[PDB]
């Protein structure tokens, strides 16, 4: 019956596609919260009107108080920073980012934890899967209903890039990238289908190569990286990507989803935060799914996983 | 520009919830043609004013005149009757149908010639496989541009139940039935994903178990008649499958869907219509994809071929 | 986060259409009840499968035990007959329907009563004014969460029709049909506009005529009649109308729409239902909006109600 | 069949989120063109991957040469400048834009009429009503294949302020704001319908009242003023109405939309363009709609086109 209330912890590239997105679908009710003074209030006003356009009924209005998250039923977090000062767009990487964007999870998990703890919480915030974790142990809200970003955008490069070269419908190619958000994504070619069909048979009808399929693949994990240095940090998918799992929480779609999750075991790992195939309910994480790996498979998991791990003793 | 014209040849139960789905897409234009006098007049009329719910603008009219064929976009066949006389619900076959459905083939190939040789054509009537290929030789257009309908309902019955044990949104389930609409029906369990995930993963896990799977089988292939024991011959999904299809031409979808085209080779077949996945797009049939099949695979496969095949020598 | 549950209390032609309806818009768990053995269970079956093909997950199953309203949010009442033994097509009447379903009401609104006495109520029952009033009495729901079924159909007819005369989209034609659903009906000339401007200034433009407007008149007062006398009593409109108002109830949309409802003075009148602007959100009816009408409008107004009041009588 | 190709004729802000938009609602092919070199490329990347979250089957490709203008089936010109530079956000009118912005559409209307002349035009680039008139001018294409961005925007924001007052979806309040685009915009309160309902019945009822209108009606025409205060000239919503202009033109929706369009003679002007509403179908503009203005209502009408006409002659 009542809207869902839409928290978005920061407003800046993201959180401004979110919005818009959230109206267009007429999903609940958006907070656009942020330090900056002023620009949300805007962002917000301007983004109420497609109420119009759209045929919604959300309201849209912007904040500086910690105190809007009271009785939040789903919050987002994109607070945080891009780049590192100093730096050039060649040597971006999501890395040099522990600096100016640790101490910002600490903050908004007590508010979270006395405002809203019945919320789902959805991590963006890079590093994403070390800042999931920190955010999870400072807002003390349980493991199921906590998750980074992190598959979904991935593959939907690789989705997409297959779907061209292929000539069918996005949606029809399926793949996998799981282990950790970031260079060393694992990109699992023995889990892509289209149209539900294993992808070697495409290869040995000739309709594309092993070759062009590692182009793709480069092309995949670089694709933040050609983006940041032709315009900047990707913001249009990313937001896309988020809303499509906050709207299966939302409307309890119990979509198959790739996201940023707590290990308890799984992979054998544990006490970490890392990619893999997800459900989300309306309970939240309504099961884990773990992915039968070979030998090979693993190895690439576990250097993603320490990628994670090693960044995580830097605080 | 403008809008699509659809021409309904046949106003039953299947034209009627085709009709309400293609004002709710806000589609095209639709004719709802019937031998019946009236009856399709007033489905129309009662159609047409959904528009304003719908927030579309396709008119619906009614037709008993081949006239209104004239430059149709997409014509969609489902002239025939859905069982047969003297024959009760439990022995209930579409088999039985050659009787009931033969020459309203040739006399509809015949209109479609003359008035809409450029229209993409769906044939719905049963044995479904053996008239489609009627209708191509009585109407004359190209092989890329006649499709029947199967797959897409037969696996939308297989994904839905899968879906239902494991608990995952329906269109996270994919699976392939190919070779025939009918009891001879090939279910591919080497083909099945859930989130594009093996099958077989899910059985290891003991989510479901081999005997589930097979009894799930079962209940796939016997779901028309399940339906018709409890109610009628099923027009609901079937109707849904075949707006799919349609939109998926109109819009250029490009999607991979599973129909009865024209084998030319794929499988050791030739000079017969079976089901097997392809693509729909804005020039019709835009590739057939040929499942590379396992010898145990093959066999089924030829099975339901040689059910098509014998029921065309009834001529 | 849970979907809502929508129980269909009469499974015939009407709740087929919104079953259909309500898995397009992934809008709810559907639960289809009826008195006939099994036919709501393979329709049920028939329209589950449909969730494949539209991107949701709701579930549907058919019921023949009034134990299945439990904790319902949504109930919609179609139980009853569409028309009356021994009448032909052209002496059709909602009127003589006080013979055929007047005890229908009293049952249902004791199970309501018992199972679910906090659910949303849609009577749709003919004649509607009458019976949702009847329903209203002995399931004990206040005031503000039962409605009938009436100016939402009404309107579309006469906003369809003149839409088509001006050549533009339905939905930006506006108008008003209120007092009662059936031959007394009051239409409101001067409550029409097209894209917000008066009808008479294209009336003054010579782009409709007087003549033409009283023709359309006559055929939206008809327009069931006519229908019935072509193919049946309509039911794939009055269930897209009936489902836009359950849609702004769970979605908490707050559209003004004409429906059925509980006079408290309004118009001069009370202890009756009576049709006329209201709005409908996630508490039930939020507001019941009075139109200012002129004189001669009241009299009209009041000649409907009286029908209703002549048919409550006869008991 | 074939799918539209939508030229974005300038990539900044409004065209970041059109093309987004264009992907959600899958309405046609994107070129992102702009003279900014890489910018465009990367926006297109990113808007690209969303065709997998939205179901989509859409191409966006960025660039830098006038000639990927070839065949375009619509183009949306907002190429220009927000600000004049040495002004402070206080003294932001959309008057001092005439200086960075006549010439660019001299450029571009003659690539238009050069490689697609067959298109439908859209022009944004402030001050639209002057600036549409000059691309049409330089365009050469026929006065029902060219508007300006105007009305739509602006009775979004009336709609939607009115629509909180009053507590009743957005899409259920109508309004006409015409003349120009700009701070002579002609509010019409006798044109203001809630639920197809005058405005004065919710007057008299005291649910609103004159003054708290005023305040919305100043809301309204200095909402761009007050935006561009808290962030920046808006974006989003001239987004959405845009797109809601294109919508119509490429599905043939035939919505009445107040739009910047050429007057012979309407409101007794002539040999200039100003905002009323129209019909945008199929074959583009399809009608012009004369409201019949009073004695009041005309002088206003009169005041914003000579702001218009003033601004001509300064080229
Ligand atoms: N997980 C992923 O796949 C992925 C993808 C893209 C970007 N990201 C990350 O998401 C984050 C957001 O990116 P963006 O494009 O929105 O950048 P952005 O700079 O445009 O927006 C971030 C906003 O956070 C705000 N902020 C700072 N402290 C805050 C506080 N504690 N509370 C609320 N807001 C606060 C800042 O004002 C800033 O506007 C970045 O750190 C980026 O690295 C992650
Ligand atoms: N392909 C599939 O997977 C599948 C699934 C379900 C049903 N079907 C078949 O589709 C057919 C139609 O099903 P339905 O439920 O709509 O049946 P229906 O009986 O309700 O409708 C059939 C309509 O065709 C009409 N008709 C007869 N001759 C005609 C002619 N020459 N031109 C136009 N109309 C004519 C009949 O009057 C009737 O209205 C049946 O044969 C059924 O077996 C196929
Ligand atoms: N409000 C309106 O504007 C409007 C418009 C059209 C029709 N109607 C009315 O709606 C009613 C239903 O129309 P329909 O076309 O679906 O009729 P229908 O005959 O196809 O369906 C009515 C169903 O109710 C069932 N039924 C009988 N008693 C029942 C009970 N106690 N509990 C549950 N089900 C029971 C019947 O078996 C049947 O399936 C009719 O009275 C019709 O006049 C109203
Ligand atoms: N009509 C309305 O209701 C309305 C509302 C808002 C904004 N606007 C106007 O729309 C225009 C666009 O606003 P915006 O927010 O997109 O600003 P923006 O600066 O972010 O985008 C404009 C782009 O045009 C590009 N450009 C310059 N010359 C070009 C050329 N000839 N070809 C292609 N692109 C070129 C610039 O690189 C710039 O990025 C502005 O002039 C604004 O005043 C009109």
């Amino acid at each position: 019956a009542p809207k869902a209330k839409i928290v978005l912890v920061g407003s800046g590239m993201i959180g401004g596609v979110m919005a818009t997105l959230i109206v267009q679908k007429n999903l609940g009710d958006v907070v656009m919260f942020d330090i900056v003074k002023n620009m949300p209030h805007g962002k917000a006003l301007d983004t109420s009107h497609t109420n119009v356009m759209a045929y919604s009924n959300c309201k849209v209005s912007g904040s500086n108080t910690y105190d809007d998250l009271k009785d939040a039923d789903v919050v987002i977090v994109t607070a945080g920073f891009t780049k590192a000062p100093g730096k050039s767009d060649k040597e971006w990487n999501r890395d040099d980012l522990l600096p100016l964007n640790n101490k910002i999870m600490i903050e908004i998990g007590g508010h979270i934890k006395n405002n809203c703890p019945n919320a789902f919480i959805i991590v963006v915030t890079n590093p994403v899967d070390v800042m999931v974790q920190l955010l999870h142990q400072h807002s003390g809200v349980p493991k199921n209903k906590i998750v980074g970003l992190g598959g979904v955008l991935d593959t939907s490069r690789l989705k997409y890039y297959i779907s061209q070269k292929l000539n069918v419908c996005p949606r029809d190619v399926n793949a996998h990238i799981v282990g950790a958000h970031g260079n060393k994504m694992v990109l699992l070619k023995r889990y892509i289908t289209v149209g539900g069909i294993p992808l070697q048979e495409f290869i040995n009808n000739k309709k594309i190569t092993d070759q062009e399929l590692d182009a793709i693949f480069d092309r995949t994990i670089n694709t933040a990286l050609e983006i940041v240095n032709l315009h900047a940090s990707p913001y249009v998918a990313p937001a896309a990507a988020i809303i499509e799992m906050a709207e299966s929480y939302i409307r309890d779609l119990r979509k198959v989803l790739i996201c940023s999750t707590l290990l308890e075991g799984q992979y054998g790992h544990k006490d970490i935060f890392a990619g893999t195939p997800l459900v989300i309910g309306g309970n939240g994480v309504e099961q884990v799914i773990e992915l039968q790996l070979n030998a090979d498979e693993k190895k690439k998991f576990d250097e993603a996983v320490a990628e994670t791990s090693r960044m995580k003793a830097l605080i």
